[PDB]
């Protein structure tokens, strides 16, 4: 069959890596518009990466099977964070088992209480670091705090939050993000080396397992005395039992619980980050409006109903702010098989990517690519890919965009705020997960 354009390579080794570095939006803008087709070939430390970046053929990449399209070679820079056996560091049925598990823990009876938790947090730090009619803050810094808290406490129970506080999590989880070299996916042979850094993601790892440990030793003292069948994330998962028959060992508990984690830290925090600067912006003002009157009915502490059902505007506020400026830039198979696509052949041992961030800007599919409407839709169906799509379609959505929307409910109920910029602030592209740059963050909350 045929095969896709490739990408002149100015550079013999690197190829394009540099420059899709500085400018991954234009880099990739420019690759799209000097081939006529969202379906090209870049080259990337010389393994063809070839990038489905026309909408219409989205499905082509998230439906095929793991058989087809596996992710497990690609996204294996990540198995020292989960541990071994755990996820892609597993054969895909555990994966998939494990999956079910934590999926589990998320269903819609689980938000039960996942509501006034999550709202109990946000209004801890509204009032402690936030007691005065008007203040400068870091909200990028603020919202990632509040995040990880909102997110602890829906999880973890009174006992391990005590064990293990807020700042003490982010501390041992960073510790582990750092360790990361995403380029090992075109540089393989990096996963093998010895580097000082897989043994530091390693050594934090360790950590938290003996913490962990620590806490469920009085778990076992409490029931007994005073019973306290206490349900969380970790009671859930540390009950779990394989169809093959075995239980779930504290390494694999341990394991999943840093997964979801990473999934749900940065990516959350900075969905909020990125949709308050949008919606406290000016130009937005049409934003404001619509959004405190879907939240000027609500009583003075919102349920799941509120919430899941009520809020279908924040909803869109949080769900085009990842359009825009979507957390995770990069989705990747490795193909298994010849796979088709557009009307192009898709060769094995190929690399096939689907940047969200490339066809989050498709103009057959969203017109001003970077103007910020949360009343606009997709002209392109599974254009949108924010939270990836199909096979492996996020499980998390509902309570990221959960945590999201209630931060929103809560914010922009109690304050007002202003941005000391005049235009909101530049995507930070040199990070593993992408916010607004930090420094260009620095708000102004005002009281009501
Ligand atoms: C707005 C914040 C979030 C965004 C933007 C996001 C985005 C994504 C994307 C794009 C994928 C697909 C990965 C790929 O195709 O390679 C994914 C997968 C996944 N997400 Fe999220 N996510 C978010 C929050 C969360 C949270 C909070 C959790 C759990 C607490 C979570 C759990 C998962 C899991 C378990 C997968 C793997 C599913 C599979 O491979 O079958 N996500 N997410
Ligand atoms: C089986 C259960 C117990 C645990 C499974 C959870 C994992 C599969 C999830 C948890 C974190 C996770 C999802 C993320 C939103 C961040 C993630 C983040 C880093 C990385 C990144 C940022 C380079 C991006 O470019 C592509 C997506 C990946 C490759 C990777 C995909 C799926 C995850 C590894």
């Amino acid at each position: 069959g045929k095969l896709p354009p490739v990408y002149p390579v100015t550079v013999p080794i690197l190829g394009h890596i540099i420059q899709f570095g500085k400018s991954p939006l234009g880099f990739m803008q420019e690759c799209k518009r000097q081939l006529k087709s969202g379906i090209f070939t870049i080259n990337i430390v010389g393994k063809r990466v070839t990038i489905v970046g026309d909408p219409h053929e989205h499905s082509r990449f998230f439906l095929p099977r793991n058989e087809v399209l596996s992710p497990r070679e690609v996204y294996s820079f990540m198995v020292p964070v989960f541990g071994e056996g755990v996820a892609y560091a597993a054969p895909y049925p555990r994966m998939r088992e494990q999956l079910n598990f934590l999926a589990e823990e998320l269903t819609i009876a689980k938000f039960q209480n996942f509501v006034p938790a999550i709202q109990h947090e946000v209004r801890k730090f509204m009032a402690a670091n936030w007691d005065k009619d008007e203040g400068e803050i870091n909200l990028l810094e603020d919202c990632s705090t509040m995040i990880i808290n909102t997110a602890c406490q829906c999880l973890f129970g009174e006992d391990l939050r005590k064990r293990l506080d807020a700042r003490r999590f982010a501390q041992l989880l960073a510790k582990m993000e750092s360790s990361l070299i995403p380029a090992a996916v075109f540089l393989p042979i990096l996963l093998k080396l010895p580097l000082p850094q897989s043994a530091r993601c390693h050594e934090a790892r360790t950590e938290l397992q003996k913490i962990l440990s620590e806490i469920i030793i009085a778990r076992k003292e409490e029931e007994v005395n005073k019973d306290s069948s206490t349900s969380d994330l970790l009671s859930g998962l540390l009950s779990a039992v394989y169809r093959d028959g075995t239980p779930m060992s504290l390494h694999e508990v341990c394991g999943m619980i840093v997964a979801a984690m990473f999934a749900g830290q940065h990516t959350s925090s900075i969905t909020t980050t990125w949709s308050m600067l949008h919606l406290m912006h000016p130009a937005n003002v049409k934003h404001l409006e619509a959004l405190r009157k879907e939240i000027e009915e609500f009583p003075a502490q919102l349920n799941y109903n509120n919430v899941m059902d009520e809020m279908p505007f924040a909803e869109r506020c949080a769900r085009e702010s990842i359009r825009r400026d979507p957390p995770l830039l990069m989705l990747m198979r490795k193909v298994m098989a010849d796979v088709k696509v557009g009307s192009y052949v898709v060769p094995k041992g190929d690399i096939i990517a689907c940047s969200p961030l490339l066809s989050h800007h498709d103009e057959e599919a969203f017109p001003e690519p970077r103007r910020w409407d949360p009343e606009r839709d997709e002209k392109v169906e599974g254009a949108f890919i924010g939270f990836g799509a199909g096979v492996h379609k996020c499980i998390g959505q509902k309570f990221g965009l959960l945590q999201v929307k209630t931060i929103l409910a809560t914010a922009f109920r109690s304050y007002d705020f202003q941005l000391l910029r005049d235009e909101v602030p530049d995507p930070d592209y040199h990070t593993m997960v992408v916010g607004p740059t930090a420094s260009q963050c620095r708000v102004k909350y005002i009281r009501r």
